[PDB]
């Protein structure tokens, strides 16, 4: 049965961010549509942002292409060029390696949802625009460090 | 990074051979992934006029595929038969799973869907409803019977 049942898919909350940063994703939840569907080459997540919530800390990927479509509510795409409003049907593309850190923020008083597609790759590196952090992802998970590879500090993550 | 859908070229027609070419009358699409500079997967927004179909019923060997209906109502046709699909409904087709699929617009209203497909150097698609397959690569693509011999007059006119 290729047709997915969204009401059955587990709703995920929280984040992999370290220390105080985990709290930054309060109001973000998601359904992993790709995994539910048995796909392995890319991920597909339907992400829901409560009022005030954000999709991620502002970043860009080195290895994975990313595509987003807003499905409901209204969002703000924040990148190097500033704020870009996004309504339902609006789409954004983030080519792997393009050093323009991006995030979506819900500044409205209603929930907003968006579809995000990202290539699955054995390894990944993301750089965070707004602070001295980067992450290295492999099959075992995520290693967050400063941009020089040294550990994140208490001053940084509590 | 924000795409302008009114600016992207609307594509029509099909690469299907002979009489099958016209089978995709009423199908048009916007290549969103190319528009956006993406290389690792394709994203197409496909519009089906009433009666139109997404493709001849088929499955991919090498590429994963994902679909969400964005507007209107469609029918997903696969081995198990007909499955109605309304806006927000999604379907996933893992590479290699031999369950051929197509979308058909049996309403009187246009319907649109988003399709994502992995880009790979080579691909094979088998067609479920007739003796045909297609092999693709960098060099190009070729429609043949499933045994690799040429499609016949009896088959494609
Ligand atoms: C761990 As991330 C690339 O969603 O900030
Ligand atoms: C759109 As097709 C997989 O029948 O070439
Ligand atoms: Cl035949």
């Amino acid at each position: 049965m290729p047709k997915l049942d969204l009401d059955s898919i587990e709703r995920r909350i929280g984040s992999v961010y370290p220390g105080r940063l985990n709290a930054a994703m309060d109001g973000r939840s998601s359904l992993r549509l790709g995994d539910a569907g048995g796909l392995s080459q890319f991920g597909v997540n339907l992400v829901r942002l409560e009022p005030g919530a954000k999709s991620s800390l502002r970043h860009y990927h080195m290895e994975q292409d990313e595509f987003v479509m807003v499905t409901e509510g209204a969002l703000v795409l924040v990148d190097d060029q500033g704020e870009h409003p996004m309504v339902p049907g609006d789409c954004a593309a983030f080519p792997a390696g393009d050093p323009n850190g991006h995030q979506f923020v819900n500044r409205t008083d209603a929930p907003a949802t968006f579809l995000v597609v990202g290539t699955r790759t054995p390894t990944e590196t993301a750089y965070y625009s707004d602070m001295d952090m980067m992450v290295k992802q492999d099959a075992s998970g995520f290693a967050f460090t400063r941009k020089d590879g040294s550990p994140l500090t208490a001053d940084q993550i509590g």
